[PDB]
C-alpha cells in the first residue's frame, strides 16, 4: 500500500501531501506533468522521460530545484519507502506560491505513487471504439497539466458508446488523444503517424524505434482526416496502454474490430524495448 | 489583513487553506475561476459574476455544491470574518481529488480574498504598451483556470518592452488578452469588439451597456487585425482595470499615446454603473 508521496524533496505521508491554495496550478492550470510505470524496481526508460520533464518545465520557465541525477535518486528513494518493484509515478511542476495569482516563482515538485494500473498493457485483441473530435491542444510539444478539452469530453465519448476520442486540427489534420499518440497502419504495411502539433511520447518513440527495426516503413508527416479511409488498421501508443487497437472510429470498422497484424506485432516488439531497457538495469 | 479563505463551506486560517495533490486541478487544470471587487463592503454586480461563475460551471459538469443564494452567504460571511469593506475575491471550482487522476468527482471550492488591488482603475492617462500574439484560447466562453499561454509569455512582453498582449486567432482576429476584454474606438467613434470566442467580461457589459445608453453605435463582431489602422482608440476592459487604454500595439501608436476621448468617457461612464450598484446595497 502507497504510504509516502515527495514534495519539493521532503518524503510525505500521502494524507499530508497538500498545496496551498496560492499555487499557480489551482488558480492558473500553470505547469508540467509526466507520468512513467516502473517494472522490476524500475522506472522504465527513465532518462527519456526525465529529459521531457526537463524540456517541458523549460518551455514554462520552471527551474527543476535539482539536477536530473538528484530526482532520479528522490524517485528510487520513493520507491524504496513505499517498498514497490511495480508502479505508477506522476511528477508534477506547478508555477509556484505566486505573489499575485499569475507570476510564476519557484516552482512546487510534487512525486506521486501508485499501484501500477490494473489495465497497464492490457494488449485487447478486440479494438476499442473512438471517435473524432475537431480540437489542436496548446503549446503541444509541451506535456502541460492542461487536460481541461479531454476531461470535460468524457461525458458525450460515453454517451456515444465510445471510450476515447482522436483531436482533428480543424476537422481536418489528425494528431492525438488527450493522453495517447495515435497511429494508423496502411495497406501495404507503412505505419504513419503525426510529426507536428502533438507530443513527442515516449512509447510512440520506442514503437517507432521498434518498428523501423523490424524493417517497417514509418512516416512521420501530417495526416488528412480522409486518409482513415486508406488504413488497415488504427492504434494508440501511451506509458499505459503500450499498444493499444482502435477498433471502430465513428462509422468505420477496422477490419473485422479486432487488433491488427502490424498492432500486433508492435505490441510485442514494444514488450521486447520493456524487457531489454530492463536488462540494463 | 486576511484572516480566513472559505474551503468547501468551511472557513479556513489562510496558513491551512490547501488541497491534497489528488485535486484535478493540480494534475490536469480542470476547473473554473471567477474574480470580483467589493467596495462599501458590496461585491460588485455580484449577481452577474455568480451567474456566469454557475455557467462556467455548467460547462464543465462540475455541480457547485450549494444554490447561489448561499454562496452569496458565503461570501459576505468571509468578508465579515475578514472585517473588510475593500477587496478582491476569488472564487476557484476545481474537478475534485479524482480517483484516477483524470475523471471529475465532487469539485473543490475555493474562495479566496485580497486587499483591493492598489492599481484597481488607476485609470492612467498614459496608454499602455502592448504586443499582438496569434493565439485562441480552448473553451473560450468559460471561464477556466487554464492561463497557461499567458502566463508563459509574461517573459516575452516584459523582454519586448510591453505590458500586456492582445490575442489574435490565426493571425487574422482580435479576440482579448488572457485576463482583459478588448475594444476599438472608431474615428466615427463607433466602438468595436469581438462578439465570438472571447470571454463575456462583466465589465465588457457594463461598459457596452454605459457605451449605448451615451449613443454610442456599439458594434460587436469580427475584427479583422488590418482594422487596427482603421482605429483612433483602443482599450481593455477587465475587474481590476476597469477601462485601460491602450496607447501602443506593436509598431502603432493610438494618437499621440495618452487616453483617448471615447476611452476617458467611459471609464467615467464605468465608474458611474459601480456607484448606481452601490446604490442597489
Ligand atoms: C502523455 C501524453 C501522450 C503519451 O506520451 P507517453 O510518453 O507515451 O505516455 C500523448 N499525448 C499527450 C497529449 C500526452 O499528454
Ligand atoms: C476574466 C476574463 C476577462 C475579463 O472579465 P471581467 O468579468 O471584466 O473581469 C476577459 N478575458 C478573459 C480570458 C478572462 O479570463
Amino acid at each position: 500500500m502507497i504510504k509516502y508521496y515527495n514534495i519539493n524533496g521532503q518524503q510525505v505521508p500521502v494524507e499530508n501531501a497538500t498545496l496551498h491554495v496560492s499555487d499557480l496550478s489551482i488558480l492558473r492550470g500553470y505547469g508540467i506533468f509526466d507520468y512513467f510505470l516502473a517494472r522490476e524496481g524500475h522506472p522504465l526508460f527513465l532518462d527519456d522521460y526525465l529529459n521531457r520533464f526537463y524540456r517541458s518545465a523549460a518551455e514554462l520557465y520552471l527551474e527543476i530545484p535539482f539536477d536530473k541525477a538528484e530526482l532520479r535518486r528522490q524517485i528510487y528513494a520513493l520507491l524504496q519507502a513505499n517498498e514497490v518493484r511495480e508502479a505508477g509515478i506522476i511528477l508534477v511542476l506547478t508555477g509556484g506560491y505566486s505573489p499575485d495569482g499569475y507570476t510564476p516563482v519557484n516552482p512546487n515538485l510534487l512525486i506521486m505513487m501508485y499501484d501500477l494500473p490494473a489495465s497497464a498493457w492490457e494488449f485487447s485483441a478486440q479494438g476499442i471504439k473512438i471517435i473524432t473530435h475537431p480540437f489542436q491542444r496548446e503549446l503541444p510539444e509541451v506535456k502541460t497539466i492542461n487536460y481541461s478539452t479531454g476531461i470535460r469530453m468524457l461525458k458525450t465519448i460515453k454517451e456515444r458508446g465510445a471510450t476515447d476520442l482522436i483531436y482533428v486540427d480543424q476537422g481536418e489534420w489528425i494528431r492525438e488523444s488527450a493522453r495517447s499518440n495515435f497511429f494508423l497502419v496502411m495497406p501495404d504495411n507503412t505505419i504513419v503517424t503525426a510529426d507536428e502539433k502533438i507530443l513527442w511520447g515516449i512509447t510512440r518513440r520506442q514503437v517507432i524505434d521498434a518498428a523501423r527495426e523490424a524493417g517497417y516503413a514509418v512516416e512521420e508527416r501530417r495526416i488528412h482526416i480522409t486518409e482513415l479511409d486508406q488504413a488497415r488498421e488504427a492504434f494508440f501508443t501511451s506509458t499505459i496502454k503500450g499498444v493499444m487497437a482502435i477498433g471502430q472510429i465513428d462509422d468505420r470498422v477496422f477490419g473485422d474490430g479486432t487488433i491488427g497484424k502490424v498492432t500486433q506485432e508492435l505490441q510485442d516488439l514494444f514488450v521486447g524495448k520493456v524487457k531489454a531497457y530492463l536488462e540494463t538495469c
